[PDB]
């Protein structure tokens, strides 16, 4: 999830 969030942003 950490990286999912980073990509989204």
């Amino acid at each position: 999830l950490a990286e999912a969030l980073h990509s989204a942003l």
